[PDB]
RNA sequence: UUUUUUUUUUUUUUUUUUUUUUUUUUCUCCUCUUUUUUUUUUUU
């Protein structure tokens, strides 16, 4: 919050609903798993994971 | 190359009292033999 930490790496318990955004955001990754069917991802998530950067 | 969420040890406390040991049965009941009754007296 107060931006003395640079680099975070987070899961979805960070990811998807975020208010205090930083400046940039990466993916590591194209797929996630969910609930034993080994899915790739949906608009419904990149939107929320990657709609909060101002 | 395997993420996310599923609460936990019932609440309460600042009520008065002017009595007194026990406690409650058992029925009438043939006494055998020398006597009148001796007696003063003195040594404690």
């Amino acid at each position: 919050s107060r931006g003395l930490v640079k680099v975070l790496f987070a899961t979805e318990t960070f990811a998807m609903g975020v208010n205090m955004p930083a400046r940039t955001v990466v993916f590591d990754s194209m797929r996630k798993h969910d609930g034993s069917t080994f899915r790739d991802l949906l608009p419904g998530e990149y939107v929320q994971m990657a709609g909060r950067a101002g």
